[PDB]
């Protein structure tokens, strides 16, 4: 199970561990479908949250280092990224679409910000292979890489924690971009907790756009 | 997979993500070589790069006295749910020291005076408790007068490196004895299910003293 | 600063780092501002209380020293973003105190026997117990074998160091209805001192984040 | 008050402290039933903590500092999640024309085919380009969120950080040490010096008995 996003990115579920049924035994304490969903409304609804500690994923993430600096505040989950300081680092950065600045009166057309955005990736891209090269570390060469350019993280998370991280970025008021993988990571959690995800969204999502 | 640990507990396994090669993936970032990973767990292992492991999760259903289980809901970084003493009525089931426990020291009564001195005033506190339940107490006030060996159950969820860090402390001489017995038992079902972590752990990062002794 | 909980508990202010300006400080980092104004400060707490910035408050710190029935720190120590230091019965041998209840803890409960009573066979078991304890120690059982027929509402001694954004967590959860009548007693005095240091961030809470019902009723 | 100066712009600033080494041995003597006591007897406490990895009562000394570094260093530091962060937001602040520069000698012990002040000048060059492409999109209206992505990670940033003794200890371990990258070591001996300033009995410990690191 994958989703893309934005140009180059993707959300990819590697691993979960239980479903629904897990809050519900952990919740009972122990080891009929509607009492269990029922229960599962009755925690959702009284912010009774701890039971869903007990399903976890871990997702394989490709995402721009500026929405991975938002993501990684995040700090009840675990993850590791590829490492710049060790990785030769790839010709990957997100470039805007056009559409991106609807709503946005401009003095430039959106298609050339896209296009400046675009250069500036390869004069710094092209200066930082210049870097490596003339035997500059890496870790200093990248130095001059944009925000923009891609990274790639695994991301473990139990259903507790992705509930909070959807109130905040399922939401309008954070970035457009994080918002994308944050309806993806949605998509998943739907999923493979279809009565959980259900329940959250109406009793306890605080946020707009789901 | 359940261990039964001192009179009436037990450790049982509800549930596990991962095994030694989710380690792997996610120290190297790649959704999809058994000498190399194995040299790789160990790597971390060595070097104290400990992230990789918190990938790997388990899910313990735990059944153990309430002094065990005040001890174990220290470690911060788990889920717990527990069975409640407000709301549900509590079981006749308590911790019972064997004479072999205290066989070692010296006492002035037989061990079997200690049994017997213990076991007298649970059954007092227990039946003043039921005595005060009947009588129309609610349960969260009338349960204050059991003692510490009341047995509770609780799952705790928890990854592998924070498992690591529970058997640390726990899996240790200096750890009372009796949940020295519930870490025996997370350690053996840990080495089953990542035996390659588990070895690599005992090798370079374990810093207690019972796990290198008693095998699994 | 101390106060008295039940009939022998307390909390105590050990140590408190920072104040509401702290949190103030901490947000302006967002928008490239220091300190700005003494009453543009407090109109930034109540509205980052009433969007649902909460990291702010995480740079306001507490210390508390807490006496309380063990069935009481088994609750509140179910609180893992905090930290804490607790009195080992494993290596001190206990002293006689324990929480007995007094006979209006069962005002709205019908009962088969007068709350006295009640109250009187609690102190009894307890005073059985604490025998034992002390009959067993005398015998050369060591302290962590001997304690465990001590019952639940022996005291305990604990610090407490927790950042405000989770003690408000913990008030939500705690000085509540639902939470345990002895709990709540302990959050009402957790939530005095929270007040008395921090006003601004105290009020916002209560007016735009906080849940639980009691300290809308009940002042202070 | 403190206040470390770190590469060209940089700092770190200790903003706030809670308690001093007391409030460890304070902590601790809780366990015993005990206080505090003479000077002997609460050094020696401290000491003895560090040595057997009794870590829990650092958690009580507190720090606020208030730290400016570039991203790609607050990107590393940012990982240590057992701490608190505010920093400056590139979504809602018009950012400064402000990046870190390496010197010429941080490029010591590199063969360069190009000699260390043409790198300087190099980098100095993409990252002007840069944020002038940054100024001009932000002139024509394109919102802020969007401009930024085109910055490079050498851009300062400011963050307030509270953290604990104990994950303070933890961050000295990783980032004071020569495996760290050599710009995050410069704010790590920056942090260590403060630390050393505010608990010197406990830095002493941490020295002597369980840092890990090597350039403390
Ligand atoms: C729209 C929006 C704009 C924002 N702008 C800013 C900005 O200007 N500056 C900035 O620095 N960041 C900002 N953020 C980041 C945000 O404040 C948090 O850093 C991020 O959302 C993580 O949230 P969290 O702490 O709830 O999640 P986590 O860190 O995963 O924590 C999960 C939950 O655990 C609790 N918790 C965890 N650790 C602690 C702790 N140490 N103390 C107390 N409670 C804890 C909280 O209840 C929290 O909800 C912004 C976020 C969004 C969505
Ligand atoms: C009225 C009420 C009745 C309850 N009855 C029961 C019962 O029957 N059984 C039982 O076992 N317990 C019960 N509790 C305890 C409850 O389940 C919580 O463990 C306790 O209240 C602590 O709440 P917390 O997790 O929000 O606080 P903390 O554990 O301090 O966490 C605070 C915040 O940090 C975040 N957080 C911290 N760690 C994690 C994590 N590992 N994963 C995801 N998010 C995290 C959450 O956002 C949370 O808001 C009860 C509590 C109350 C108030
Ligand atoms: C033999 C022994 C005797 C002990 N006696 C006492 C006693 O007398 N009194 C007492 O109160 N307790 C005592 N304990 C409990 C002990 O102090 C620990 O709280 C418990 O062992 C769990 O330790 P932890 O913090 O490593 O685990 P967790 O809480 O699971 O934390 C795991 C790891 O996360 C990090 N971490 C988590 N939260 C924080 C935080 N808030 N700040 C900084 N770092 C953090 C640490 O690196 C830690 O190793 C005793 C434990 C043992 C094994
Ligand atoms: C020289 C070096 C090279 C590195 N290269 C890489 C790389 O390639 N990729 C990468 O992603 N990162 C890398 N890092 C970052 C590293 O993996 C950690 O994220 C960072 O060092 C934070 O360490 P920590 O988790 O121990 O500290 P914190 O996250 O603050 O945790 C402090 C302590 O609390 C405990 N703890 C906290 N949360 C949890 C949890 N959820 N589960 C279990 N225990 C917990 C642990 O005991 C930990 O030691 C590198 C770091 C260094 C120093
Ligand atoms: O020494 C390192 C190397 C990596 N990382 C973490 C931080 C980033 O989230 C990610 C990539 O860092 P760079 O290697 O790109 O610096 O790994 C560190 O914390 N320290
Ligand atoms: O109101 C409650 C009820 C329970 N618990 C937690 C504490 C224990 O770990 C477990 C059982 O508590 P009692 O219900 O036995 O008090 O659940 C609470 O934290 N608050
Ligand atoms: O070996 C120990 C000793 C103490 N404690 C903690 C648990 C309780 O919070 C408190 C009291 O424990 P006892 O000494 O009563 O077991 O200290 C432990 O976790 N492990
Ligand atoms: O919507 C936001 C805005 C900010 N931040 C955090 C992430 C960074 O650590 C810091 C600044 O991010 P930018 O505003 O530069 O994205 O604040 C978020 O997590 N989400």
């Amino acid at each position: 199970m994958k989703i893309d996003i934005l140009d180059k990115g993707f959300v990819e579920l590697v691993d979960v561990m239980g479903n629904d049924l897990s809050a519900v035994r952990a919740a009972r304490v122990s080891f009929d479908e509607e009492r269990d969903r029922h229960l599962i409304e009755y925690l959702m609804k009284h912010g009774h949250e701890t039971p869903f500690e007990h399903i976890v994923f871990t997702f394989h993430v490709k995402a721009p280092i500026f929405v991975a600096r938002q993501w990684f505040r995040h700090r009840i989950a675990s993850y590791n990224e590829l490492s710049g300081r060790y990785s030769k680092l790839s010709y990957e950065f997100y470039i805007p679409s056009p559409e991106r600045l609807e709503g946005y009166k401009t003095t430039i057309p959106p298609e050339r910000v896209t296009e400046k955005i675009s250069e500036i990736v390869d004069k710094a891209y092209r200066t930082y292979l210049e870097l490596i090269e003339s035997g500059v570390p890496r870790e200093v060469a990248r130095i001059v890489l944009p925000l923009n350019l891609y990274t790639r993280a695994f991301a473990t998370v139990n259903a507790r924690s992705l509930m909070n991280f959807l109130n905040l970025r399922a939401d309008s008021h954070a970035q457009w971009e994080i918002q994308q993988y944050a309806l993806a990571i949605a998509r998943i959690f739907k999923e493979k907790c279809p009565w959980t995800f259900e329940a959250f969204l109406k009793y306890a999502y605080k946020g707009d756009i789901l």
